[PDB]
């Protein structure tokens, strides 16, 4: 019933053996100090929607046009009446700012759930662990994390397309 053509394969990236999703932006009238500008402006009221000490820009090298930020919130998986099942999520928002463009990575992600239980996304969302074999289904277990993390990581590449002008269509 589901389609969950978005989740299979490539939507996982893996960058030197670590999950990394990804998304360049062109932004060719614009200069190195622009994009950067635009890109701490956004990362800071981004981090700040987390409402938490966890999330905040912990780097910024201006003539590199670097910067790296680390967060924390919640991800819902499913409500009922009686029950909330998410989890909480740590990761690290990274963005490289070239004249023209601009690279935004979301890495070093890591789940804390029901408090305890802890989860790298290398063991437990990759393809290895959360595809079948053929790569054509999602693994029915581990779906709600594959799904959610990379509808997080979609929402945050809306999110910065946006802040370069991009006109929102979320709903």
């Amino acid at each position: 019933k589901k389609d969950d053509t978005r989740y299979l394969v490539g939507a996982v990236p893996e960058v030197d053996g670590k999950v990394v999703f990804s998304k360049e932006f062109q932004i060719p009238g614009m200069s190195q100090a622009q994009i950067y500008d635009t890109m701490t402006k956004w990362m800071d009221e981004r981090l700040k929607e987390n409402k938490n000490i966890d999330s905040r820009i912990v780097f910024s090298d201006e003539a590199k046009g670097t910067i790296a930020g680390v967060g924390e919130e919640w991800i819902v998986f499913s409500s009922s009446a009686l029950s909330l099942d998410r989890t909480l999520v740590n990761y690290q928002i990274t963005v490289t700012c070239k004249p023209g463009n601009c690279l935004v990575e979301l890495e070093k992600i890591r789940f804390t759930y029901r408090e305890t239980e802890k989860y790298k996304a290398e063991e437990w969302i990759t393809d290895k662990y959360a595809l079948n074999k053929a790569k054509t289904k999602l693994v029915r277990g581990l779906a709600k994390w594959r799904r959610k993390t990379v509808d997080f990581a979609d929402d945050m590449f809306m999110d910065v397309a946006v802040a370069f002008g991009a006109p929102d269509t979320r709903p």
